[PDB]
DNA sequence: TTTTT
DNA sequence: TTTTT
């Protein structure tokens, strides 16, 4: 099963998930966007197909009161975040086309981020991948707290649109690339979805796995054991 | 196990980190660190109390069936300004002292205003939904957390929240609770309230009716799904 | 190659 | 009945 190919190394959860044909989603009622997206990269995979004959449309095989909708982004001043990314699906049409599903989606600033350092992100993990044998990329949505003047945390986000798609404080990405047969480096982002300087490197970015999990309430990676582990954000 | 059936009889909210105590359900938000819902079932015979049981000696604790790294803490409510609010009140469930027990459970728990809302109208609340269901055959109660949008002064619309202690424990803004009532065989009587996390004054519970539908789209869950419209008698009161 | 009323 | 040192 390509699914299983997919998800070798753990679900990050079970919630409300679809496989689609060349990526693995998991979908939130309450936010409107991904819990995450689950990707599968070889070199052999990353190689007649048109992504202009492409529109974005809603998975209506999930419940309609839960869907977002094009007229919730519409005038927004976000983008269409793709979080499995369309450039990573090109072995067909179907599979790039279902790349441009709502559920794909999350609200995200496109100028100085979506267009740009989160772009340079996606592209980095492609170009690393078509030079290891296995590539596996979790992406997803976070919303974390920040400290106010009075002292207290807080979790503060925008929703847009009439059915309140939120928008995310934060993306993480988490690559697991097999280097040597059995082995693996491991790459853990987090980014702001917020204007970001082309002069920042993404290695700034990095942060613990552990991190990831905790804020993001998921098991990344949880079938797969530490020792196989070569290499941890460079390290 | 044959229980679970019969509370969970008109259908599951959704299926996230559910667990299955013995005379309740329970889905777990791994993000808030409290309950998705909670789901009960009453009926008269299972309002009286059994010989033994007793409240007093319960403490909170997490459920460790959970991984560590998504558990809530006492630390995270100490001193924090709210309560430990029970979803599943404890005094829903008279049958056993485990059933009693595991409703300190912190999986089971949200981070309540207490003075004005937990020890009050929420109670008021709680109190009503036992009473009404003295009265009927079958009583089904689900409960859960709501994080709900505010306009702001921009002319944006903003989720905000606080979270509490080291492990970020959400302080829901409003909490929802939805009441099916079997009022004669088949037929049921439906109550759907959304109250805030906040002092509530004179105010009657039933100005906090709202929508079904309106608490389905807020908590991203499916209510009472095997229940078939034809069998509602009465929403919220009406009809 | 990422997207926009 | 609810809870908090
Ligand atoms: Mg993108
Ligand atoms: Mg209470």
């Amino acid at each position: 099963s390509r699914s299983a190919e997919i998800m070798k190394h753990g679900y990050p959860g079970f919630t409300n998930v679809r496989t689609y044909e060349d990526f693995v989603l998991s979908y939130d009622y309450k936010t409107r966007t991904a819990h995450w997206v689950c990707e599968h990269l070889t070199p052999e995979r990353l190689k007649g197909v048109d992504r202009k004959l492409c529109e974005a449309k809603p998975d209506i095989t999930f419940p309609q009161k839960f869907l977002s909708q094009n007229t919730d982004y519409k005038c927004s001043g976000f983008d269409r975040g793709a979080l499995a990314a369309a450039g990573n699906h090109r072995k067909s049409q179907l599979a790039v086309d279902q790349t441009f599903y709502l559920s794909n989606m999350s609200p995200q600033v496109g100028r100085g981020f979506n267009r740009d350092k989160w772009n340079d992100l996606e592209m980095h993990c492609r170009r690393v991948a078509k030079k290891m044998i296995n590539s596996y990329i979790i992406t997803g949505p976070l919303y974390l707290p920040k400290l106010e003047g009075d002292g207290k945390k807080y979790i503060k986000y925008q929703v847009i649109g009439d059915n309140n798609v939120a928008v995310p404080t934060h993306f993480f990405k988490v690559a697991l690339f097999e280097v040597t047969p059995g082995k693996f480096e491991l790459e853990s982002y987090i980014l702001p979805n917020a204007v970001i300087e082309d002069t920042v490197e993404i290695s700034k970015f990095h942060v613990p796995l552990d991190a990831v999990e905790r804020s993001a309430g998921l098991e990344i990676f949880a079938r797969l054991d530490p020792k196989s582990i070569v290499k941890e954000n460079g390290a």
